[PDB]
């Protein structure tokens, strides 16, 4: 009924706990015990969905509960807005032993991590995440952060959660353009790792898009083990889990966050890096259609934008314009499933490879 | 010329002690030619040392950019750090770059955090200046800057890649932080070390002539001393804040640059073993050992006459540092409220 995935990273381990009204089991927030205190931090837009519960369930069992609200956006993925945090656990004199929980998506759970981090130099973290996204990507690897106007995610800490608690029955709340960008990172673990895992979601895509608590149970939970295990045997191995994700910035950068979801822009990312793995005679179009038509039946893109040419795509795909420098690194399918960093492509390759779509 | 090599957390960093430390060929190490460095400093150390630096270290085919931030304590903050965090992306400072504190124990602890916290994690190397930062800051990897409603509140755990001491830069330190900083040299030989305690009682006056060679095995003593209870507590380290809770009372009540942090320490310190004494765990003569070698430090032997025992005790709150001898100590639990304002 329940799934469980047990994470070992950076000499630490914590458990991954997925089921369908979770946030009424018996101990659903381990290692909250009764006694201790706990800061829920999420958005606006959560607060009247899902704090109440998470506050009284938690009351329940004997927990003293705070709770902070913050305006929803990435644009308050901001070290001032982090800052109203600490003041918050301050004013309620939250020590060292408190525990900070972010009930949010990936935004949330980034600021929310680095701020358990930063407080008093390290206090217990318990993420609730709340979209798809954040549930198969956010849980695993230890990365938190806030932006800069000068750089997104160059604030931050490695940080990992004492557990992750994933009630499925949040996603039903969530907006179904969301649930597809989740989707796309879903879809690029059978890319790059398991090509069963592909193949599995190829015929429960359907399950999955209806929110199907069974399969969505095992798709996070697969997908968790998954990006576990790359960041296990790495810690440049970390590096293929940006398949797509080249050819996703330029699509993000140029055309404006928030106008494509992440997700959305990687879909279209995978294509493209598709194609540039039959260029190079690495892959066949036969691969390249069964990664077409799984994205289209998530309702994803699988072509970029019209406004886009691609020299439009170059500038931003470049790791910079040094004079050194100026060179594609790409993550590119080897198989369904089997996946490689590949080095100084040609331009002309990408070019190509952007035109053929 | 001293040196300290500190294992912890599976990591190993150097303490190079030496004078004209600044102008020796590797002194920066490991930084080398082709990389970038940041300097962190302040108003006041920008042109004592400034410049210097950045003359040995671009001379040594390093590319360096600087920041200069306001002397104080004030500066502390998070909305200092952030414009550390905006130079650094102005410069196009990547994750590969070094960030070099060079300055007291505040810019230390600001750019340790910056340091930590820059793309989660960049290199960085601690020049200080103070003998307060050579003695404490330069060993525990503590990080942090300040909040409104709490010092030290916003921080990390982050260990330099190596700490560069130059004595010479004691030359231009204020007489008082000066003494300031031997508080807490007194602090190492009360709690854990008796020999060293006893050498501090021979050579106390080498160390306030900024004697070079007295002052370089001082600085190596403490530093070694250090590493040692924080590879303990991997359970003591409170011993290290002996003295501080009564420190804390005094500047809590005085207010900040009134009493300077080893001022209150010491005069703390003599508190804390008169209440040793009154519980039965001093001897009143051992007491005479330790305001004699502070006055010789010019430091504050008696809180300031303008508190009431009554105003100590708010702060206060009963978990204390108390020595055992001289080079011994411990903390005990649960001690009087009465005996604290009879040792006033
Ligand atoms: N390794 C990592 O740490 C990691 C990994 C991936 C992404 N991220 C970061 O996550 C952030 C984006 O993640 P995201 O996809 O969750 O975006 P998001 O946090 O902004 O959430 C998307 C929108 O949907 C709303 N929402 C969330 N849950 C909802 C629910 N149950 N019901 C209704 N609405 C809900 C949110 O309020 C928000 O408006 C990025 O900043 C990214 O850098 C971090
Ligand atoms: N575990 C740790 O990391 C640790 C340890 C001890 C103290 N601290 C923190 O450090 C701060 C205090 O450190 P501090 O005692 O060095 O105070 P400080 O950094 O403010 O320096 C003392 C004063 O003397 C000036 N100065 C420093 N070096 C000089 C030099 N060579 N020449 C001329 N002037 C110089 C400084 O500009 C400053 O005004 C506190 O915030 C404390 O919390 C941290
Ligand atoms: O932020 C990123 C990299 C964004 C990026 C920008 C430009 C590129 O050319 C690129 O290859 C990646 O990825 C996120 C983190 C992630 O790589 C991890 O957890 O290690 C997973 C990924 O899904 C996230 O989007
Ligand atoms: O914890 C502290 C803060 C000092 C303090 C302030 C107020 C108090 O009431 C107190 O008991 C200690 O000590 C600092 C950190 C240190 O313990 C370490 O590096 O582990 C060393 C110590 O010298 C610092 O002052
Ligand atoms: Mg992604
Ligand atoms: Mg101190």
């Amino acid at each position: 009924g329940m799934e469980k995935v047990t994470v070992t990273l950076d000499e630490r381990s914590y458990p991954i706990n997925i089921a369908p009204s979770l946030y009424q089991q018996q101990d659903a927030f381990w290692p909250l015990t009764a006694g201790q205190r706990a800061m829920i931090v999420t958005n606006e837009t959560l607060a009247p969905l899902y704090l109440h519960k998470i506050q009284t369930v938690l009351e329940v069992s004997g927990v003293k509960v705070d709770s902070i609200i913050l305006p929803d956006g990435e644009q308050y993925k901001s070290l001032f807005i982090m800052n109203d945090v600490f003041t918050a656990l301050l004013e309620k004199h939250h020590n060292r032993d408190t525990t900070l929980i972010a009930l949010g998506g990936g935004v949330i759970g980034d600021l929310t991590g680095f701020a358990a981090a930063s407080y008093q130099r390290g206090v217990r973290f318990i993420q609730v995440p709340t979209t798809l996204l954040s549930q198969v990507d956010s849980s695993v690897g230890g990365k938190t952060a806030v932006n800069h106007p000068l750089g997104k995610n160059m604030i931050g800490a490695f940080y990992q959660p004492a557990s992750v608690v994933i009630d499925l029955d949040c996603l039903k709340t969530l907006p179904k353009r969301e649930l597809s960008s989740g989707l796309a990172e879903v879809i690029k673990y059978g890319i790059i790792l398991d090509g069963e895992f592909f193949s599995w979601l190829e015929e429960n895509i359907d399950a999955l898009m209806a929110l199907d608590n069974q399969a969505m149970a095992y798709c996070i939970r697969r997908c968790c083990e998954l990006k576990a295990q790359v960041v296990a045997a790495d810690e440049g191995l970390r590096a293929l889990l940006n398949l797509g994700h080249t050819f996703g910035h330029a699509i993000e950068a140029e055309m404006g966050y928030g106008v494509w979801l992440h997700g959305e822009a990687v879909a279209a990312g995978m294509v493209m890096a598709a194609k540039t793995a039959e260029l190079i005679g690495q892959f066949t179009p036969e691969q390249t259609d069964r990664v077409i038509a799984l994205l289209k039946r998530a309702e994803l893109p699988v072509t970029g934008p019209a406004k886009m040419q691609p020299d439009d795509y170059l500038p931003h795909m470049m790791r910079d314009k040094k004079v050194m420098g100026g060179k594609l690194h790409l993550i590119l399918p080897t198989t369904i499933g089997h996946s490689e960093m590949r080095s100084d492509v040609d331009a002309s390759t990408v070019t190509a490879a952007i035109s053929a779509c």
